[PDB]
């Protein structure tokens, strides 16, 4: 977990930011 990056985009959001 500590190792890993998790997200921080939804899934409507993806490539539009």
């Amino acid at each position: 977990s500590q190792y890993l990056l998790q997200d921080a985009v939804t899934e409507r959001e993806v490539l539009l930011v």
